[PDB]
């Protein structure tokens, strides 16, 4: 097949890229977060109890409503960082793009508000590898590639900044509008997970991070740029960034001035300006500004890892090889 396909995102505050899914026959309709960190897909379901606020605030499937809708009802449980998703398998028609598929999903009866009441998607869908996939149900790409539609294996991302486009994820292609040059790749360390090795961090000239090397997923689900605690510890230390609560912060006259961040991937540098990974409200040097990069500790077998979110994206147009098992980058505009 010669097909590439595009589908359009919306940019919420630079946190949440999320996009539109039918399900069903007649379709229904879903907005979803695109998530290379996760193999599975899922949306709110209509048999989701009321005293789970997140199903009162979001849209729910209802699967007597799709003469496609083909029951399972086994149940299904996705661990994230922040906690817990539970609820049972369905199988329906997705439609992503011009693309159809008959797909096992999983219907989420258990949605807690912590951090789903936050969210301005109502579900998520998985882009790694079957071997991340929680029941060992073939993820959506896969059932795609069966199809044999798309001109290539590979698909891409393109984040932007919130300001105009959103954001457009590529199935089966890269878009050369979006991105400038041409694409340097990098081989993942093994299949399974999109990540790959990663030979330091350097803060401004001297390289005071990952010195051996280390892991580097890159995750379009994720929001900001999250190193393992030692090393953002150390990073921010070197940003002279204070911890707050949640987030870490500078005061925001100081935020242009900070050094520059580089990851070093496949031999080259990706250098991050205070500009970019800075989210600047104000220049007074009266508030503080909070920092597009903080702490997350990933259990093995995934962790120690570092996660290239977001903030990375926004930068870097971003293209994943299933065919060739390598992640492309090139110069995002
Ligand atoms: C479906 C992924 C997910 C799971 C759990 C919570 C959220 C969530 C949320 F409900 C409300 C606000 C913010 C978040 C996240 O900031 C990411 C939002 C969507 N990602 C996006 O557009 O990246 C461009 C997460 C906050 C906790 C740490 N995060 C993750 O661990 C996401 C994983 O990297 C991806 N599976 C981000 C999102
Ligand atoms: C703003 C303080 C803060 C710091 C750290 C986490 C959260 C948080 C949280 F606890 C629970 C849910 C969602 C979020 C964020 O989505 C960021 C998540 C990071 N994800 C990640 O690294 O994925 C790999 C925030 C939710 C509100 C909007 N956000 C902002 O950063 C707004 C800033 O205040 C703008 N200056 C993101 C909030
Ligand atoms: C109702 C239905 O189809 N249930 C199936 C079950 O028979 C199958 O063994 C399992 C394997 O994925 O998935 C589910």
């Amino acid at each position: 097949g010669n097909t590439t396909s595009s589908v359009i995102l919306t940019n919420y505050m630079d946190t949440q890229y999320y996009g539109e899914i039918g399900i069903g026959t007649p379709p229904q309709t879903f907005k979803v977060v695109f998530d290379t960190g996760s193999s599975n897909v899922w949306v709110p379901s209509s048999k989701c109890s009321r005293l789970y606020t997140a199903c009162v605030y979001h849209k729910l499937f209802d699967a007597s409503d799709s003469s496609s809708y083909k029951h399972n009802g086994t149940e299904l449980t996705l661990r994230y960082s922040t906690g817990t998703v539970s609820g049972f398998l369905s199988q329906d028609i997705i439609t992503v793009g011009g693309i159809t598929v008959t797909q096992m999903f999983g219907e989420v009866t258990e949605m807690p508000a912590l951090p789903f009441m936050l969210a301005e998607f109502d579900g998520v869908v998985g882009m790694g590898f079957i071997e991340q996939a929680i029941g060992r149900v073939t993820p959506i790409f896969d059932n795609i590639i069966s199809q044999g539609v798309l001109k290539e294996d590979v698909f891409s991302f393109y984040y932007n900044r919130d300001s105009s486009l959103g954001g457009q994820i590529v199935l089966g292609g890269s878009d050369p509008q979006h991105y400038e040059g041409n694409f340097h790749y990098i081989n993942l360390i093994k299949t399974g997970v999109w990540q790959i090795q990663m030979k330091g961090v350097s803060v401004g000239s001297s390289t005071l991070l990952c010195e051996d090397g280390c892991l580097a997923l890159v995750d379009t689900g994720a929001s900001y740029i999250s190193g393992s605690t030692s090393s953002i510890e150390k990073l921010m230390e070197a940003l002279g960034a204070k911890k707050r609560l949640f987030d870490y912060v500078v005061k925001c006259n100081e935020g242009p001035t900070l050094p520059d961040i580089s990851f070093h991937l496949g031999g080259k540098e990706y250098t991050l300006t205070s500009a970019d990974y800075v989210f600047q409200e104000s220049y007074s040097s009266k508030k503080l500004c909070t920092l597009a990069i903080h702490a997350m500790d990933i259990p093995p077998p995934t962790g120690p890892t570092w996660a290239l979110g977001a903030t990375f994206i926004r930068k870097f147009y971003t293209e994943f090889d299933r065919r060739n098992n390598r992640i492309g980058f090139a110069l995002a505009r």
